[PDB]
């Protein structure tokens, strides 16, 4: 289905929803240093959020760009990071913030990705960081810049 395609480069990153019509991130909401807002990606023309797939869901968190690890900067833009929200240990969606370490939480088994230097597993069994998605600005909405960096979720 439409709403179960996978990520593509040039979607629109949305506020997660429920139904009604979808909310496009703008640069100029996120306030760096605030806690990270779940998304995902829109196709641009037909409007179609990709929020069936699970895959898909995203972290979207901005920080000051000199906090940022210089790999992590290489895809970020005004300092707005995005990562997959899918943990890499057993699926769970990565939904909590940890406040004075700036790192995402998966309340599962605890798992902490530190997002500032890219989502470097810092606590519990994450077996490998979720992938960073280099994310651009156009017209002051975040869209989707490349592929993920590399798989989603649980692999072998
Ligand atoms: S599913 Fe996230 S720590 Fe286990
Ligand atoms: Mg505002
Ligand atoms: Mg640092
Ligand atoms: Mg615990």
């Amino acid at each position: 289905t439409p709403e179960k395609e996978p990520l593509k480069p040039g979607d629109i990153l949305v506020y997660a929803q429920g139904g009604g019509e979808p909310k496009p991130i703008r640069l100029e909401e996120l306030k760096p240093g605030d806690p990270f807002v779940l998304a995902y990606p829109m196709d641009p023309k037909t409007k179609v959020v990709k929020s069936g797939e699970a895959k898909n869901t995203l972290l979207v968190a901005r920080f000051d760009p000199e906090e940022l690890a210089p790999e992590v900067a290489q895809h970020a833009a005004e300092g707005v990071v995005a990562y997959s929200a899918v943990c890499t240990h057993l699926g769970c969606i990565v939904s909590q913030w940890v406040a004075d370490e700036e790192a995402a939480l998966c309340p599962c088994h605890g798992g902490v990705y530190d997002l500032r230097h890219g989502a470097q597993v810092i606590a519990g069994p994450p077996p490998r960081p979720v992938p960073q998605l280099p994310v651009r600005v156009e017209d002051g909405v975040l869209v989707a810049a490349g592929e993920f960096l590399g798989p989603v979720g649980v692999q072998a």
